[PDB]
Order: C-alpha cells, then structure tokens, then sequence
C-alpha cells in the first residue's frame, strides 16, 4: 500500500496557474518528472519554472497553445526527447467564459471546443507512443457537466465530451496496459478567487460552500490526491471511471 | 391526457433516413408540420420528399451541411420564413466512423465534432428565437456513450457532450418556457442493416439482442413515440433529463 | 400517434393524496380502469371513492397497509377478483420522514423499509402473474436520492434501492413482454404542501423553486403526464430506465 | 497515504473481498476489528495470520442480520479500540432465485444483511469515528447494469449509494466521509474452488465484459480502500468509486 511515484514521469497540461500548478508541485515534490506546459509567458509561468529549478528533478514547462496542433505535436517532440516514454497524462488546461448563450459567437464556441475537447483529444492522441505498454491518463472534467450553469452550456459540453472519449479509450487500450479515467472537480479555490477582494470573494465562498456536503472549497492539492492515486498502482484494476473530488457537492 | 401535436411545428435535423427519416414521418402523420433537412441530395431525400406531400400538412426537405455554419443559418431564414414560429426541434442528424484511435486523422476527429456536436449547437442557438415563449429541444444521444466502443471514442465523445449542453440550456432558458432533453438510443435497426448480405445482418442483428433486456433491435418508430411525448405537453416539467429509448441494452 | 390507454386496467398503490392521486384521476378519466389502495380512510379517501364513481369505467380503492405482506396478499386476491388482469402497475405509495440519522430508531428504518422497499418488491411480485405477456410496472423515484439530503439518508436509501429492483427485473423478465422502469420526481405539489400556515407556504416552494430549471414545483397530473406514456405502447422500446420528471431541479 | 496507527472495522474479513482488505490494511500498520457469521477454517486461519503479522487486530462473530449482535460487537469495538478511522461496510450476501419464486424470507435475508446491517454498522459507527473518519460501503456495478435472478441483490447495493450520499451531505461539516466502492467481478476462494472447466467459462465470460480482459482481486480493491481512508482523499464524499476494470 505505496504510491510508489518516485521516478514516473508526467505530462501536465496548464500547469501555470490553478489546479495544474498544484498538481504538478504536488507531484514534482513527489519525486516525478514532471513536464507542463502553458499558453502564454507569464509570471506565474516564470515563477513555476523557478520553483521546478529550485527542486530536485528532471521537470520541464514550455509554452503549447493547445488551441493550435502543431504547438502540441511540437510540444510532444519536446516530449520525446527529453523524456522518450510517458507514465502519467493528466488534462487539466482549460478555458470558460460567461456569455448568454444566445449572444455566443460561433468563434467563442470554437476555442472553447478547441482547448477544452480538441486539445485534449490531441495530447491524448500524441501521448499514446509514449505511454508504452503502461500508463494511466487522467482527464479534468466537471461535476457541473452533471448539473448544468448557466452562461455555460459551452464549457459543460466540453467537460462533459471528456467522460465519453474516456469510457471509450478506457475500452480500446485496456488490453495494452493503458487506463483512462476522469476526475470531476467541485470549486476548487484558484488565483483567480484569490485575486477577487473580499466583498466578492467570501460571497462567491460561503454560496459554493453551502451547496457542499463538506463546508469548504477544495484546493489544488486535494485535486493532486487524486491524480497521485490514478497516478499509482493502487488504481491498478479502475479504468473507464468518473472519480469525483468535489466536497459533495449539489 | 392526449399527446395534442396537431398543428405544432417542428424541424429535424438529417430527415432522411434512418431514425430522422421515422420521426419525420411520424410527426408528419399525426399533424405536426415537418421541416427538415439532410446533407446530400439522394434517392432518400427524393423519395422522402414525395411522401410528405402527399401526406397531409406543410412540410419542407431543404438541403443543408451542418458540417457549414453558413448552411445552417440559410437553413434557418428559410424556416423562419416559411413557418414564423417552431415548437419543437429534434438534432438527429449525426455522422459515425470506426478508426483505430491513433490513426484517426484530425480532419477526421473535426468531422464529426462538426456535425455531431458543432451542428446541434448552431441548430439550437438558431432555433431559440423562433422557438419563444413555449419549445421542445430533444436531441438524439447514445447509451454508448456511456458504455465506451473501440474504433469510436471521438463518436462517444461528441454524444456525450450533447447532455452537457443540454443540461445548462435546460437551467437556463428553463424560466423562459424553453425545454431541453436528450434520447439516448440503443440500437436501433436502419436500412443500413437491412441493406447488408443476410447474416453479417443477422450476426450482428443477435449480438446486439442478446445485450437488450427485450431480445430485440430498436425500429425508427419506437423512437418516435418518445420524440412525440417530448414534444408534447404532457412531458411539460420534464427538462435536462436524458431519456433512454434502448431496450434495456447492457 | 396516440397513447391508447382507453381499456387497460391499472394498480396504482398510494392513490387516495399527491401524485398517486393525479396519477388515479387522470387514468381513470382517460377511460383505464384504476385499482388503487392507501393505508387509512381519509376525507381523501372517501372523496377518491366519490369522486371515481361518478367517471365511467370500473374503479376501485381498498385499503392495504403495505408494510403487511398479508395484507398486501390480500389485495392482491381483491385485485385477482375484481380484475383478473393487469396491464400497468404503479409504485407510488412510500413514506418519509426527517430524524437526524444518529436517532434514528431501527423500528422508523424498518417501517420506511417496510413500505418503500419490501413493499414495492411483494407487490411487484404478485402482480407478475396477472401481468400475463404484456404490461408495464412502473416504480415512484426521487431526484434526491441522487442528491442527498440530511435527515432522510433512510428514505434516499430505498428510493435509489427501487432503481436497483427495475434494472435487475427488466433484464429477467423483457422477453416475457414486461417492461420496468422508475419515474424520478422532482419536489411535487400536494395537498400536505397546501396544509402550511404560510409560515412556510411558502419559504419551501422558493426554496425549491430556485433550485429549478422551470422556475415552479410540479404537480401529480404533471407525472400523470409520464406514466400515461410508460403505461402506452408509444413507449414500447423503454425498459430499465430512470425517467426524470422534475422540472431539471439540482 | 500515511496509514499507520489508524484504527479501522472491515465487515465479512474472513474470506474474499473483505479478508484482502483487512490483510493489506494489517500489513500497512492499521489496526483492524473484522467480522463473520460463521466460524470456519478461513475466520480461525485469517486469526493465525494476524497475529502472525502482530499489531492490534480482532476478529469477532456478529450475525449483521441481528441488530442485537451488531451492538454487541459495538460494544466490543468500543472496548478494544476506543475510535475509530475507518469503517469498510463489506459483509453482503447473493443468491440466484427466479424473482417470481423468490420467498420473502430470502429477500428479507438479503435486505437485513446487505442493507439494514450496513444502516446499523455506520449508526454505531458514528459515535467512534469522533471528529475524522471515513466510510466506506463496497456496492457494486451489476446495479447499475441489472441482473436476471438478482433483483434482490441489486435492489440493496443500489440502496447503499442514496445512504451514502445522504449521509455525506448531512455529516460532511461534522469531519465525516461518506463514500461507495463499486466493484466488478472479483476474484474470490469461490471461483478458485470450481473446476478447471466450469471456472475457465466464467472466467472467460466476465473477462470479456471488462476493458482490462481480467478479473479483479481484493487486493486491488484494497488500494481503493486506502485511499479513500486516507488524507489524500480528503475532499471526496458523496462519491461513488467504480474499482471495475472497466466493466460493461
Ligand atoms: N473550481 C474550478 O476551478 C474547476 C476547474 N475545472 C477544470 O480544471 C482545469 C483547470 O482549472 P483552473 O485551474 O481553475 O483554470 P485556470 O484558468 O486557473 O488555469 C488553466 C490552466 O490551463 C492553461 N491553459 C488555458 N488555455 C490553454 C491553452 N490554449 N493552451 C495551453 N494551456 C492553456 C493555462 O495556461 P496560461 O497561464 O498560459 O493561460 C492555465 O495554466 C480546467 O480543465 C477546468 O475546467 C473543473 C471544474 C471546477
Ligand atoms: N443504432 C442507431 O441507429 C444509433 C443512432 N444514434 C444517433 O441517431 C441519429 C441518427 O442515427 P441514424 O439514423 O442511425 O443515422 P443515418 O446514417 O441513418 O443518417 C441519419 C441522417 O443524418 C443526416 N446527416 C449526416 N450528416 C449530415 C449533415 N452534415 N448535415 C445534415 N444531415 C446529415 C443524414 O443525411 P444524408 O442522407 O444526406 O447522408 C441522414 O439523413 C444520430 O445522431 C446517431 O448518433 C444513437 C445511438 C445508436
Ligand atoms: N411529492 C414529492 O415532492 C416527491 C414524491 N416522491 C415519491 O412519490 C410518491 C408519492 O408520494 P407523495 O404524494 O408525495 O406523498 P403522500 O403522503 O401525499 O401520499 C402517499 C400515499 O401513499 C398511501 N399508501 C398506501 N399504503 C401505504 C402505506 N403502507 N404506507 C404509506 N402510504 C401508503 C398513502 O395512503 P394514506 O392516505 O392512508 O396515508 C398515501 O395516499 C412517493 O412514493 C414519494 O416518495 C419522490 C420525490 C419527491
Ligand atoms: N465479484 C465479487 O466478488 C463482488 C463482490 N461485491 C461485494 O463485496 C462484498 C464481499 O463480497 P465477496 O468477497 O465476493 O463475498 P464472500 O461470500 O466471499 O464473503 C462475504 C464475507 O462477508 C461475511 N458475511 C456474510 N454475511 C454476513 C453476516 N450476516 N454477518 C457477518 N458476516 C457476513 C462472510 O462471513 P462468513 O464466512 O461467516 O460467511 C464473509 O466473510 C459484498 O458486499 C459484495 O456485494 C460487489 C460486486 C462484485
């Protein structure tokens, strides 16, 4: 009964900010390798690189709009020679906005559709030479794909899309050694909530809390426990599962 | 009560053949006024197109790509047009191809997110004005999407995105009378099966019985029965549900 | 086309207040012949009685305890005598209650038990045999037992249970010609809504309205609106399935 | 994971699923009370073993079907531990009767058993599991596919999830977690036990089912069960965990 982490090595898409920053570190003090990367230079991406130098391990972040293929098959070139082979695949980047659905541009549609399922179907795609003869694949989607928020039905369809591409390539690599699985997130506290001054922050934090079965937000490394369970061999015998890490809620 | 769909009006997508072909005639019988639409000009469509005028009512077959925006907003000026309002509409029309999932070309994976996912959501968007006060939106989902297929995750991923946009649109035009619910189907017989040699037929035809609870393959029909009571008032609280029109199928 | 009930003959259990009431009602108008039974003599029930003889067909109401399997055989040798024959059977009639779970007293979890389960389970099994080759159970859900709610983990317990019953028995008996599946309710007006003193008629019905796609509670005829087509052959290809009624709520 | 030292109860450690769980929670440095309804050769050898492996273990009988025996081996756990981290809601029964034929006696034994005895395991629970504590009930997948001549089985693990998900959103701010493993087709001493041929057919049937093209094990179960007893899962409750290899 042991992660047994140590020396696996990871992709981990958006791990600048947010859900994918946590996890990364998480698993970067874990002693994996750990390879991000990110769309756009920023200080939050300087400032993960620092952090990846300041530890121990073979970790890389380069910048991949996913939005655009040949950035991904070129990050995946990177991939292959820096790490050569893949243990771990974890889907986190992702893009939502707010528009009357009414009022959403087809172009809004597309790069939400292009990040958040295209994207993802690509680093899949790229990453099953490198996942070898084993290897766990691990998608963020959303519990409120199961609920459904208005302004939205954009993102809740990306989200959901992730399950059934899952279920699917959890059936067709099986066999191989592959797994496939989707963690459906709750509210989970990011920068971006922090970054919102209190008026509009602990109102935004006691209406999601409430509709929690816990109290509370979760955090990135809450979401990281996860990974690093679908990560291990403990998750040996799960594959083709939605695993929810959400504090129960609604 | 009684279904009450004499009069309404209703568009449906990929009218042609198949389980779009069914629903339309059956809607068409029991007095609703049919448009429809399909991609290629064919046989089917021409004979589709005799059938519903001798029938009764006003009923329209326009050609029209989903896999093309501009298509489906000419689609969209000429229902608006010729019938003003809509009551219900039905996103039936879907594309399907089995390709080992590393050898599945890009455009491929677009093709299908064009039509099966991309389509469904400018046919709705388009319709929403037309629809008002009072509307019906079913669209045709698949129980696979939940089991998983080999040679078909990028099939499974679009279906199952269509009930995460269901279930936002359905929160939030719920209060402007709009419904919004997804069929998923099993496995429904097509001229596609009885076009095939007598017993590739019958193989299949078994292999996907024996998954029923009923020891039968779906008919286009059947299907229509549970469009009409979508479209009618007696499904009138019933919104961001996923029905399921598969016979008990695993 | 139509619904075609007009001749069947129904059991519909907990028909004297709520939604077994509307469910009652709108059969027995649509021209069914209803059986139904409650558990104590009311001004309901005596109206029920009224209220069914003056509409035509051939309708009855006893009353039956459900937590007696005597007395649940015992209806059954009044149904096999007035009857003969079923064609739909209506699992309505359960019980809840609100008792922090730590105090629950296991006479409260069995009477719940009792009546929302083993109940449901005995009279399923004695209509079997009067069932014959064709018919349609029908079993009372909740969306809650999906959600989860505090004070009623014992009721959320046997409704989610009742799922578990239909999926199993649509697969043994679906090539007997029966067909099985559960209605999910949402929060449904009744009378015990409308015996509040305004002190919370209504806090509760904004409470759970907010919670809504549709903005409103549902009412029994409403619900009568879904058995009436799982009763019909319109929904012929429709077995082990969870069918949502309640208005998109969580 | 950070397992040692927890106290855990695990229901029907004697064989299958529930003994791999309390094996491999022993062997982590967990503390672990089980239970059985009979004394037999695999409760007095899951004895020798624990106290081979040495720690805190205790296995006692308790008839989960009789509520009185459920308080009495409360009081047991009570004594010997104190607390409690973990609860394992394992201990079920099956059987495979046409539904029509099916005496209330059988279903009223596979309701008191897999449903009410869970009930009274977790209300006994509560008071032990203090301020932390994670529960964790083994349903099954088969009830979300349906299953001839097991209405009644399906019936009650189904019924598990709705307890569960009531009960996280009702203990949730106390420090409680309440969550379901969902399993697929195990391998158990029971299938061990048939023939060569008879179990080569089942074995080949389920395997086909799966995405992985194998049975389970319980000790892949029981990575699961640390994890959900661990603080690496500390925001999941309510959820319900399918450890199926990807069956049907
Ligand atoms: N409560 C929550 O936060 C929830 C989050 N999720 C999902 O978790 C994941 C991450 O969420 P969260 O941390 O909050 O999101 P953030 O907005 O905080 O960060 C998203 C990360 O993804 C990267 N990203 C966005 N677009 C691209 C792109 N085209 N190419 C490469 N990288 C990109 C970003 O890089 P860059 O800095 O360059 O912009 C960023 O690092 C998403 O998939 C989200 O849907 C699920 C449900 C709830
Ligand atoms: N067993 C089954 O049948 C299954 C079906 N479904 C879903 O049912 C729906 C229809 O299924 P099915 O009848 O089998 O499919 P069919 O192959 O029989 O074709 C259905 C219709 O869709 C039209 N179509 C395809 N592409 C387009 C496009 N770009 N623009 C407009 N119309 C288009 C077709 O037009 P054209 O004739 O011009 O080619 C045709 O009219 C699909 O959405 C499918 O995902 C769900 C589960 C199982
Ligand atoms: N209304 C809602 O918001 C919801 C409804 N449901 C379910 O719908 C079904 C309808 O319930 P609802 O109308 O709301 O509640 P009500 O209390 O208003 O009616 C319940 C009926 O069950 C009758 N009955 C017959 N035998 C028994 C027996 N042994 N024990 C208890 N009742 C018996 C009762 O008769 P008597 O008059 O003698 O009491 C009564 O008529 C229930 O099963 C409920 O769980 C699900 C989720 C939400
Ligand atoms: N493929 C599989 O094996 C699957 C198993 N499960 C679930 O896993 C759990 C165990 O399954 P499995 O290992 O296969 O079954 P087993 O028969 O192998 O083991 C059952 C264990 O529970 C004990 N037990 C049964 N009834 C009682 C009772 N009243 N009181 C105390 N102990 C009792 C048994 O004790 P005793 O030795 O005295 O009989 C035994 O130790 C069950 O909950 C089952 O529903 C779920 C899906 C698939």
């Amino acid at each position: 009964l042991e992660l047994g982490l140590r020396g696996k090595k990871a992709l981990v898409t958006g791990g600048s900010r947010g859900v994918g920053r946590g996890v990364v570190l998480a698993l970067a003090r874990a002693g994996v390798d750990v390879f991000t990367c990110y769309r756009e230079e920023s200080d939050a991406s300087a400032s993960l690189a620092r952090e990846l130098k300041q530890l121990g391990g073979d970790h890389h972040a380069l910048r991949a709009d996913l939005a655009d293929p040949k950035q991904i098959a070129e990050l995946f070139q990177e991939v292959g020679r820096r790490f050569g082979t893949l243990d771990v695949v974890v889907n986190n980047a992702g893009v939502i906005s707010h528009v009357p659905y009414a009022e959403l541009p087809v172009a809004e549609w597309q790069r939400i559709v292009d990040v958040n399922l295209t994207g993802a179907h690509l680093v899949i795609q790229h990453a099953i030479p490198l996942l070898g003869d084993k290897g766990s694949v691990i998608s963020i989607g959303s519990k409120s794909s199961e609920v459904g928020i208005p302004l939205r039905a954009h993102y809740t369809a990306t989200k959901h899309a992730l399950r059934g591409l899952t279920r699917s390539l959890a059936k067709e690599y099986g066999r191989s050694g592959l797994r496939f699985n989707v963690l459906a997130l709750g509210v989970v506290e990011t920068e971006e909530l922090h970054a919102l001054p209190d008026d509009e922050r602990a109102e935004m934090t006691k209406f999601y809390s409430t509709k929690t079965a816990l109290g509370r937000l979760g955090t990135p490394d809450e979401v990281a426990g996860a990974v690093a369970w679908l990560a291990s061999d403990l998750s040996r015998y799960v594959t083709g599962a939605t695993i929810h890490v959400d504090g129960g809620i609604s």
